[PDB]
């Protein structure tokens, strides 16, 4: 399929142990997929002092159109020192490896994999 609902586990930066996906633009969108597919993504959601908390390079999921059963459409976007790698709608939060934390919510996307 080109698309996969996810419900992904909304976590609070203080609370993430792993920061990010690893050292280059291409790992971490490789990293991030893998995470996605295998139900261990975590999303935080971006604000004020957040993304200096977390490792660069950083994965967005962001909107790619305006949402099937509650299911909003992203696609990841990555960003190293600036520079973004892909071209997408409005952040709906940085990705992150989940190893357990507790969420505060969750964030239906069906992501265009």
């Amino acid at each position: 399929k080109t698309h996969v609902q996810l419900s992904l586990p909304v976590l609070q930066v203080r609370d993430v142990l792993v920061r990010g996906f690893g050292d280059s633009v291409e790992e971490v969108l490789s990293e991030a997929r893998q995470h996605l597919k295998d139900g261990t993504c975590g999303l935080v959601e971006v604000e004020k002092g957040v993304l200096p908390q977390l490792e660069q390079p950083y994965v967005f999921i962001k909107r790619s159109d305006a949402a099937p059963h509650g299911h909003v459409m992203v696609e990841l976007v990555a960003e190293l020192e600036g520079i973004q790698y892909g071209r997408s709608g409005e952040t709906l939060g940085v990705l992150v490896p989940h190893v357990g934390e507790i969420p505060v919510a969750y964030r239906k996307v069906l992501l265009r994999k």
